[PDB]
DNA sequence: GCCCTTAGCCCCTTGACAGGCGGGAAACATCGTGTTAACCTTCGATTAAGAGTCGCTGAGTCGCGACG
């Protein structure tokens, strides 16, 4: 999982040097964080309808 | 009809202002510095639902042969 986090950090921010906790925090803030990945309720309902 | 005399116009000489660009002298609003030391020593967007092609890189497959 550390290698996957490093790869994700390099893909998103190639210039910045990926770190163990920095890469894990980047993915969380990108997708696991509701502050940035603010998917509306219409998106969630559309996902629930498309894939049950 | 021509010459003399006098009047009007044009020109010259002086001048008493009027103020008027402009540097100086001065009173006043800028423009580049400093300086202070009580706490955090990775901030953040933004394509990515069409499309013809230029410029580079790095993987899997083969020949030629040597040493048992």
């Amino acid at each position: 999982r550390e290698d996957a986090l490093f790869d994700i950090y390099r893909v998103m921010r190639p210039g910045e040097p990926p770190t163990v906790e920095a890469a894990e925090a980047m993915f969380k803030s990108l997708f696991f964080d509701a502050e940035r990945y603010d998917l509306s309720s219409v998106g969630r309902v559309k996902m629930n309808m498309r894939l049950e």
